[PDB]
């Protein structure tokens, strides 16, 4: 019990879930309203994606997704079929980004990225021709239209000076034509969130919400226009980007922080920004368990209170080490290799201390995680008239999908949390192009 009483202070009752659903609720009213929205936490950022879309052009579209740790580049074919538009990803390209561009300047960074479309332009006899670019970029962004806006901060550890005030769009094409190899039409800028919302538009109209919960955090949904007041109008909905990842940063998770939350954020690339996201994202839940791991040392109850030199460096616990920790079979063989890995010896219980280690670590995110959403889908039942409000919920990134109970657990507590709603949860596949394109496709016959 000296170890599950260390671990018991990462448990949330009904109660406390309840309490964070209800202060999330909160903060996307205050995000909304014009009076708030300077100084709150949820940005509730509207992204001019639309209830309405009359145009749509057929075709071939490129995309891009910045904003995972990498930088991919792809080909999507945009067609027509009954009640909507189709996609698919033909051509893609990943590539890394060098330590050094993310740590110089935007265009040191920007210049990077012009050089890797071209890179695929070449490989697949493309580079004669200029197509609309549709791209995705998973960072906090305050539009003026669905291809203007300016890159309110990094997060997720990016760092590029000389971005945040700027017009991303903007920056992109000065290294596009900084590099006269290539020209493209720069026609829509996305979230992630959004993107896999509207890739999901096709087989399910429902579709009205989109969630990333993968190295970030962060959830969109189709809002009424009467309450977006930063958008003059009142004519049906238009999707918001809420960057609940920031819910927190004004003190609303304070009673829930624990000292290991205290001890990441204080080290993160950003103290005191993305408080919410850092209880749930993958760039953070590895660092959560390392530091949980360390003072179960410290206190002389696991590894028989000696520390590996990787052990006691940042960022050594990778999130992914979490989910095969908690994959193991019972037979302790992935555990060890882990940690064998990680430079320790561990006994059974050594293994099995760390498997509740990364359980109470990926229960939390699962459930914070969960109040957010609820939050999210009880807003819009706020503004819904049927008995049954019955909503679809796209969805992407590693730590929903790739961790082994984190869905099924996340689920359940988001049905706890939303009664009578009835709520389909959808994995989006290659969300973040296929949106992108399919949200250029419509910019396309509003433009050229
Ligand atoms: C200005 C702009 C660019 S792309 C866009 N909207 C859409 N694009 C592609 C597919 C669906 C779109 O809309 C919806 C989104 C969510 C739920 C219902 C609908 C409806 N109907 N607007
Ligand atoms: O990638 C998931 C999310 O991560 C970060 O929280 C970004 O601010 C957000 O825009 C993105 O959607």
């Amino acid at each position: 019990t000296l170890v599950e009483q260390i671990l018991a202070e990462f448990q949330l009752q009904e109660e406390d879930l309840k309490k964070v659903m209800r202060r999330m609720q909160k903060e996307m009213d205050r995000g909304l309203r014009l009076e708030t929205h300077e100084e709150a936490s949820v940005k509730m950022l509207p992204t001019y994606v639309r209830s309405t879309p009359e145009g749509s052009e057929v075709g071939d579209f490129l995309s891009l997704d910045l904003g995972g740790t990498n930088f991919r580049v792809m080909l999507v074919k945009v067609g027509e079929g009954e009640e909507g538009q189709w996609s698919v990803k033909t051509k893609h390209q990943m590539y890394s980004i060098p330590e050094d561009a993310m740590t110089g300047t935007a265009e040191m960074l920007f210049d990077y990225i012009s050089e890797c479309i071209s890179d695929f332009l070449d490989k697949h006899q493309m580079k004669h021709k200029k197509l609309p670019l549709g791209f995705t970029f998973s960072f906090p962004v305050r539009h003026e239209d669905i291809d203007k806006g300016i890159l309110l901060n990094w997060t997720k550890g990016f760092k590029a000076s000389g971005a945040e005030g700027n017009n991303v769009v903007g920056l992109l094409r000065d290294a596009i034509k900084r590099r006269g190899d290539f020209e493209m039409d720069v026609v829509a800028m996305v979230n992630d969130t959004v993107a896999t919302m509207i890739s999901c538009y096709y087989e399910d109209h429902q579709c009205e919400v989109g969630m990333i919960v993968g190295t970030g955090c962060n959830a969109c949904y189709m809002e009424e226009m009467q309450n977006v007041e930063l958008v003059e109008g009142d004519e049906g909905r238009m999707c918001v980007n809420t960057e609940w990842g920031a819910f927190g940063d004004s003190g609303e998770l304070d009673e829930f922080l624990l000292e290991y939350d205290r001890l990441v954020d204080e080290s993160s690339a950003n103290p005191g920004q993305q408080l919410y996201e850092k209880l749930i994202g993958g760039k953070y839940m590895g660092e959560l368990v390392r530091l949980v791991l360390l003072r179960l040392v410290d206190e002389n109850l696991l590894f028989h209170g000696e520390a590996s030199e990787q052990l006691r460096t940042r960022g050594a616990f990778e999130t992914r080490f979490v989910s095969q920790v908690e994959s193991d079979t019972g037979d302790r063989k992935q555990i060890y290799n882990i940690l064998s890995t990680l430079g320790l010896r561990p006994s059974t219980t050594d293994c099995d201390i760390v498997r509740r280690a990364c359980e109470s670590v990926s229960t939390r995110a699962a459930h914070m995680c969960s109040a957010g959403l609820a939050g999210v889908i009880n807003r819009m039942r706020e503004s819904r008239s049927e008995d049954v409000m019955r909503i679809t919920v796209g969805v992407d990134g590693s730590v929903y999908k790739l961790h082994p109970s984190f869905k099924e657990r996340f689920h359940a507590s988001v049905r706890r949390l939303t009664p009578s709603c009835e709520i389909t949860f959808i994995e989006s596949e290659e969300g973040s192009g296929r949106g992108a394109a399919l949200v250029s496709a419509v910019a396309c016959k509003k433009a050229c």
